[PDB]
């Protein structure tokens, strides 16, 4: 169990694999679970299946190796954390692409309607430090983030802020 970070929502199951070539991946490409959103699609985040205790340590060795054009975080994990992961009530919403400055300030004039329950943006940042692109926020409703969600691609200086029906789960794992 090797939690990994940071991977592309375009990604294919064989392209962890080839990136993770020096570890033998138990359970084939089947072994390579990704988390996904209540939306369905990927996440950006996914949980390997190492065969090996010996290769936990060759999985963890690629800890910030550039996949094509970015950075891939990887972590250790247990058996137990796998486990517990909700992909298939809640007001949450899964911003992506935003900005590089975008501020909280900035968001909160964006949904100039829908009210966003108190410190609701979620903004968390890379290894490094910087913004991740992506956001989240805990509306006052489900029903309120419903409507928000109907401004699935509105311009955000030159962004259009692609908004997914999120939930507690994958604001927790971020």
């Amino acid at each position: 169990v090797v939690k990994v970070r940071g991977l592309p929502w375009s990604c294919s199951a064989d392209e962890v694999q080839r990136f993770f070539s020096d570890c033998k991946i138990q359970n084939g490409a089947q072994g390579i679970r990704f988390i996904y959103t209540r939306e369905g699609r990927p996440s950006g985040e996914a949980f390997v299946e190492l065969e090996s205790e010996d290769e936990v340590k060759l999985a963890l060795k690629k800890d910030r190796e550039t996949m094509g054009h970015r950075y891939v975080e990887v972590f250790k994990s247990n058996n137990v954390e796998m486990d517990w992961v909700l992909k298939h009530n809640d007001g949450f919403v899964r911003l992506r692409g935003l900005p590089f400055g975008c501020s909280k300030e900035e968001i909160v004039q964006f949904f100039s309607g829908l009210e966003i329950v108190p410190n609701g943006i979620t903004l968390p940042v890379d290894f490094q430090g910087r913004s991740t692109g992506e956001a989240f926020v805990q509306f006052a409703s489900q029903e309120i983030a419903e409507k928000a969600l109907k401004k699935h691609k509105e311009r955000i200086g030159h962004r259009y802020i692609e908004i997914f029906k999120s939930s507690r789960a994958e604001v927790r794992t971020h």
